[PDB]
């Protein structure tokens, strides 16, 4: 089926590091740190955050410029539910596209129907029972958030435990409770299903928001996530390999000693 | 093909029809020979749950077989909601449907029947769209959307029943990259309301029950759109039963012509 | 240790039917039925909530009448926290103290320090929390409880879908959260980790309060139950010597239908509830 | 007279009106492709910046901007200031907007459109508000977000409203109709004259927050004739990006390009 | 093994543990008696005024002042963050203490510190949380004041609360124990272990608001065994002072001389 071959490309990417990036140069340090994939866009979330004003879907002009400058697969924000944004994305020829609460909502209600789209999407989630209605709704990969561009771990934390132990809860109910499980998740039930019979998420879940440092990330991949996203804490060529080292050995407290040693200010 | 399918396949041949609560084997035969689709065998009618309280359960296997046995046509049983024994029970007595019902006293308050787990087709009851659906899901081969059981009163009967057939009309032209939030907002299975879109209607039968008292009750449930009633009280808590059950399945039968409605009106005596 | 024989000493009551009895032949009815144990007591659950006034401890002479007409075991109720109760209990032999929420509370802030005794301890609970906290304070078997007297069985499914289903998150929970959830229950860390390891309840565990049928005895097997207790649903009903026996045989039966159907055919009237 | 008036304005049908300050704006939006211009002396993001009190442009700068183009040149009148409308029909324009843009005049009423010869626009946010600025008679409605804002959220949202009402409406049980008008607070003959057309009985443009390409392209696919822009482009190339982005809407790579370094 | 990070932590009764920056800092609260040095890159003050996020120092920084004393060396980790305690173990200090004056990294659960081969402190606020904390496997609690204030009110407000739960609980009732522990939330068994022992079943120390040596003297008489100061101090002679006040906490004599002219 179309959508498990993107659920397939987007787990090749598992114990990897996702790194925003500006402009060409920052997508070389990125790649030459051994990120798995970059994140183009024309302010970072702390930026973002900081400034006010809308923001959209970059221009495609520095989009192309970092698919370019790069080999490691390249993803772009859109906003959510601002398809024709996913449209032009999608017609650059981008890898992913990243439907992401950082930008300005463009739609309350509704998120983009992503399997009118060829290319695989990522959504945002902050508990269960969203990340199954983004996977419904077509997303081939989640990103459990914190807050994105305070270089504070705890709502990322708060949300990988909430995501994880509902999965936990989910493996041992009792059948016969799972269809009131999934009206109170307000989650398709064949979806919950899968989960319960998979004792994991249906796609691949990195942690996003709030990863400033090494044991940050490592913490993220021993609470279970597949990965990383990193934005604001890096931009700096040190501190993403040191990040990305964190992910790939994130059971080795001595290199997360050696990698994390005078690293300089976060 | 699937298990699920033919009992819906089953329920299906009771379009058209008016299903009786009988008390007894002979009320059964009564109800049988006014033309009713099926009868509903329990030990008190809602209008007697209603008044007189009481924790009200599954029949005794003993009654039920005995209305089996008296009639041909299908029988069926209520069981309490989430009282999955009492349904295997009833199953193994050898019914032909089991009604997870409101009325009975509620066994389980957050959890329904798993009804998948059952070979015989089960009735559940709804009050909305959501509703229906997680029925469905759940295994129901066949809905009833509910009015006031016991009360004569159609009033919540027919709000219930624009309220669904309402919420299928909506999804009819909805935008499709609209469902899912709909889905979420109703807590329903998205592949359920996007069948219901498919097909313009319930993916089951669906009757009307709960205060059908009249024959022009029961006509304006077929004309809202209902594919049968369920009906109680208003037969045997009446004047003439047996006159009044005939009327009722007549009623339903030619819910589109006033003449044969005025026939079987005319005369009929005192409603319950 | 002294209470690790008495949690060993309830293993012999799973699969089992106690009932309440009020003369020596309802309890010569109940043995006869097949019940595990009979619970002694002057007012069954339904009665006390239609009468009123206080309920107590039983004249141990009535207990005593009760407990020479059978030979499985007698268990008798004393009020929650009146530990004096129990001391007389203990002295007149019998075989199991019900620490119970349907006589009158005499201690509304404590139960019973259990420990101090040699028999064994039924405590009811209504959460996984309560089950942990009487059993840290000595209970050797656990009633999950529904509404006493009522014949409605929708409290104890409630009840018991509760402390299992907080048993199954238990299970599967990181450890690290453990701490947090026995603080949430305000459980004993100790046996919030025991029954984690466990799976299960470290003590037997029945269910109480408003089985009415055979189908409802049943029902709490299939949820998990080790057993079931019956007060009102037996004596308060048409035939109590039939429907003793049918209770029995669907616990003993529960994942059988063809065999409740017999049970309950032709039961005759059952208790009328509320 | 009014479905004269509702005919004419079928032919912006397709088209980007965009607000302009002089003569020279006005003439790069007809350029840039706009179907019409709007005149007025200041944008609504310097509206909303500035503060004050907002109303009917001199009739002199008006003037010029018509006598500067030849596509129809719009001007705003505020809500229930009628005489502000006689003005600006007398200056010989082709159609007025009664805009929330500009400061309410009257809090209470809208102007009586039906008094005039030319055909006016009027905003909504919802069925009910735009059926009755129709029964006003409005030729036009604009279906609002947030003007001068850039965002285009509340937009989005009032597009959907409108469109999915319209949606419900089409298959609804007729004999429940009359109470969708009694909850809309719209005229029962309006409401089944929208029941059996399928859309909106004039044209429905999208105003307020479009700000880029992909913005304009969207209000169409969401089922828009047309829209509005205002701060968006004043800036020849973003005028005609936007104006390609409404002509070729339903085409990914005709966005890419004109969207590419913009 | 618990009871062997309990007994390690004993040493340190009556003792000064110091917040330090620098190997120069370390030394001189080494010199001045400290019975450890507690590493960190921002003192608590600095932490609140500052403001933004606080995390784990650089293991380079601790290195360094661990290389430059003899004394233990405690470094503060963030609630929750169990990775940043995997480093600090892993740099070879004496102790982590699991600290809520660095920002929380998880709101709902500490540490798992029985997973750790090295002791951890703990804070607390009353007699249920410093045994929730021990029951995760801290080996010594901080009963805490209010972090970089220099006001000594909440210290003494949460040292009578623990001390005065512990006096209550030393001969209540043994029936009431069990009500008791679930008012508490606290395991029953280590409140029967409190019972039984008539204090804490860890070291325990004052932290937070210590100023002066009278502060450090008033912790000391109120039932503490030992006392943290962090902004207090950096000063190598007030550094002194403190030290000798909670070694010579009952002498007014001595108390005068080490407060005079500080
Ligand atoms: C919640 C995060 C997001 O929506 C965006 C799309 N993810 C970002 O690219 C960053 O990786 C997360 O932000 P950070 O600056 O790391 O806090
Ligand atoms: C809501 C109705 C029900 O749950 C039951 C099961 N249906 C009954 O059998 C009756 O047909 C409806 O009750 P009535 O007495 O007709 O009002
Ligand atoms: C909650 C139940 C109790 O505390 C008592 C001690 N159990 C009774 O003996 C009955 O078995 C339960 O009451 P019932 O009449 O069956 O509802
Ligand atoms: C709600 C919009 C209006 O009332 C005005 C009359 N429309 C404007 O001319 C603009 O086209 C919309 O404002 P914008 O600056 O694009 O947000
Ligand atoms: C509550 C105090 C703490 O969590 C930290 C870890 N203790 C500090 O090291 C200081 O000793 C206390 O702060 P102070 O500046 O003395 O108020
Ligand atoms: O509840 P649903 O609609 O599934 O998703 C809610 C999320 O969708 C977006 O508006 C926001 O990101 C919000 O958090
Ligand atoms: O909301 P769900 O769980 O679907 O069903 C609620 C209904 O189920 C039963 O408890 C009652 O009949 C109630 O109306
Ligand atoms: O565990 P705790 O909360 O102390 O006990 C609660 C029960 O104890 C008695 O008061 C009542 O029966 C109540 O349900
Ligand atoms: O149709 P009604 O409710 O009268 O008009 C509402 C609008 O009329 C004007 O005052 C404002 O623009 C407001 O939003
Ligand atoms: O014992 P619990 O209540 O879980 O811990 C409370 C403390 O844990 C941390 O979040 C804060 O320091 C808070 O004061």
């Amino acid at each position: 089926s179309p959508f498990s071959v993107k659920v397939g490309l987007a787990q090749m990417l598992r114990g990897g590091v996702i790194m925003d990036v500006v402009n060409a140069e920052q997508a070389r340090i990125a790649e030459e740190a051994g990120a798995c994939a970059v994140m183009a866009l024309e302010r970072v979330p702390a930026d973002i955050r900081a400034q006010g004003g809308v923001a959209r879907m970059s221009d495609p002009q520095m989009i192309k410029e970092i698919k370019q400058a790069v080999t490691i697969p390249v993803m772009a924000k859109a906003r959510i539910g601002h398809f024709v944004e996913a449209q032009i994305l999608e017609a650059i020829g981008i890898d992913y596209i990243d439907e992401s609460e950082v930008l300005t909502l463009a739609d309350e209600d509704h998120h983009i129907n992503k399997h009118n789209f060829r290319i695989p999407f990522v959504c945002g989630c902050r508990n269960l029972g969203e990340a199954l209605r983004r996977i419904r709704e077509g997303a081939a990969m989640i990103r459990t958030k914190g807050e994105a561009g305070t270089g504070n771990i705890i709502e990322a934390v708060r949300h990988v435990r909430s995501v994880n132990g509902d999965i936990r809860v989910l493996r041992n109910m009792d059948d016969d409770e799972v269809f009131t499980f999934a009206k109170k998740l307000a989650a398709p039930y064949d979806l919950v299903m899968q989960t319960k019979q998979l004792g994991r998420l249906p796609v691949v879940q990195f942690a996003a928001g709030g990863v400033a440092t090494p044991a940050d990330a490592a913490l993220m991949m021993q609470l279970g996530c597949d990965g990383v996203f990193v934005g604001s804490g890096i931009f700096p060529a040190r501190r993403a390999r040191a990040i990305v080292q964190a992910v790939t050995h994130y059971s080795d407290p001595e290199m997360l000693v050696e990698v994390s040693c005078g690293l300089g200010e976060a």
